[PDB]
């Protein structure tokens, strides 16, 4: 697609989808952000993280564009997804912006889904324009989208744990690979495994993305283990992308715990974006993509969109006007507008379990709902008895603050906290007591 003035008129919202690789950021945001400038638009850019970010600075090199993570004149503001929808939380003055502009658009985290719906409605209401930019967008059924250059598209049986045997074109490859993991702990097991097998590799996830996608560039690697976070705007110098093409699912059971369902299929949005990390270079052919799996759409009863529903209904809009969700993502929850809105207190304590506490969305909610104050931690340990958190097969304990060994038993049960060690690692932290 191309970019025109018009879409920047209000109550308008354009999806620009340029295949992978085809400069949505080096070239189409300049232009659109120079046209934005000249309407005297007060604009936002939400980058989906501070990576992208900064490339975006450089993208937009000598634009007064202020970078909210230096004139005072500037009326193009740039923040992350998650900043943005921070804020909306907080009460803090955020600007009445004439335009939208989301990069990554197709991004799948609550806060970001979150941001669409707020966005979207803005829109809707008159008071806005809105651009949506992503390879990806909804109705995505192509998990072999066109590239700046021929890939080679092979369907292989991929590792799904550490082997010891077989597998012999994983290891016999001289090039950069980029291989796309389910979870954490499973890439940690996949990463352990080409290490000893004298392999240099690199581990990213969502807490580790920002620090460790430094590494892709500062010295040489055979193997990046990535969840799905890189998905969202990473790009590496790599000659071959290995996917699993499996992922895990969070779901609400019972509407008393979430479980991570899967590994299952990925979209083929996702399946398009992994894959899009290579052919990038037209003037370098070859490049390979090794997938071991067909893709599925099961997006419904995603626990994210309940998720982003819970943000939505304690942002704050208009006469008591609650923030639908973006309309191609609205049928993808059952919950009703107005479900999870929070008394003045138990908001705050809401975001605060969120913004300090550093806890899921939905488990965020379940405590701040119970009326239970910030640093009350008592719902850590009183669960019921099949909410016992095990670590190696055994139970999880914490030396609390005022320790007193104890075992982990939250009264409400998310498998995020306790799914990998660095989560656990928090989420004991939290309920001894020292976050």
């Amino acid at each position: 697609m191309a970019f025109e003035p018009s879409m920047l008129k209000k109550k308008q919202l354009t999806v620009l989808d340029l295949h992978p690789g085809a400069g949505k950021t080096r070239r189409v945001l300049p232009e659109i952000v120079r046209e934005a400038i000249k309407k005297r638009l007060r604009t936002v850019i939400l980058a989906p993280t501070r990576v992208v970010a900064a490339e975006m600075e450089e993208a937009l090199r000598g634009l007064p564009v202020r970078y909210m993570t230096h004139s005072g004149t500037e009326i193009v503001d740039l923040m992350c997804h998650a900043t943005f929808t921070s804020r909306l939380l907080q009460p803090i003055r955020v600007p009445n912006y004439n335009l939208y502009i989301m990069d990554e658009a197709h991004f799948t985290d609550p806060s970001s889904i979150a941001a669409r719906g707020y966005i979207s409605t803005r829109v809707e209401m008159g008071e806005a324009a809105a651009i949506f930019m992503t390879a990806t967008p909804p109705g995505t059924r192509d998990a072999f989208p066109d590239s700046n250059s021929p890939i080679m598209d092979t369907e292989v049986e991929v590792p799904e744990r550490a082997w010891s045997s077989g597998f012999d074109w994983v290891t016999d490859h001289s090039g950069k690979t980029v291989w796309f993991v389910p979870s954490v702990r499973n890439g940690n097991e996949i990463a352990a495994c080409l290490t000893k097998a004298g392999k240099r590799v690199i581990q990213l996830s969502r807490k580790t993305f920002e620090t460790e996608f430094q590494k892709t560039k500062n010295q040489e690697w055979d193997f990046v283990i990535t969840t799905d976070i890189s998905e969202m705007g990473a790009n590496f110098k790599a000659d071959r992308v290995i996917d699993s093409r499996r992922c895990l699912k969070p779901v609400i059971l019972d509407g008393e715990r979430v479980i991570l369902a899967g590994p299952m299929p990925v979209t083929h949005a996702s399946a398009a974006q992994r894959r899009g990390r290579i052919g990038r270079n037209p003037n370098k052919p070859g490049d390979e993509y090794m997938y071991g799996g067909g893709c599925a759409e099961t997006d419904e009863g995603h626990a994210h969109w309940l998720e982003a529903r819970m943000l939505l209904d304690n942002i704050y809009l208009q006469d008591g006007l609650i923030a639908s969700l973006y309309r191609p993502e609205a049928d993808k929850v059952a919950a009703i507008e107005g479900e999870f809105k929070l008394r003045t207190e138990q908001r705050k304590t809401f975001v605060e379990l969120m913004k300090r506490g550093d806890l899921p969305v939905w488990l965020a909610y379940q405590v701040a709902s119970a009326g239970i104050t910030y640093t009350d931690r008592r719902w850590c340990f009183d669960g019921t008895t099949n909410n016992t958190i095990m670590e190696d097969s055994v139970p999880a304990e914490v030396w609390t603050k005022y320790g007193e060994k104890r075992v982990l038993k939250p009264r409400w049960m998310d498998a995020r906290v306790c799914s990998d060690h660095a989560a656990l690692k928090s989420f004991k932290e939290f309920a001894a007591g020292k976050r």
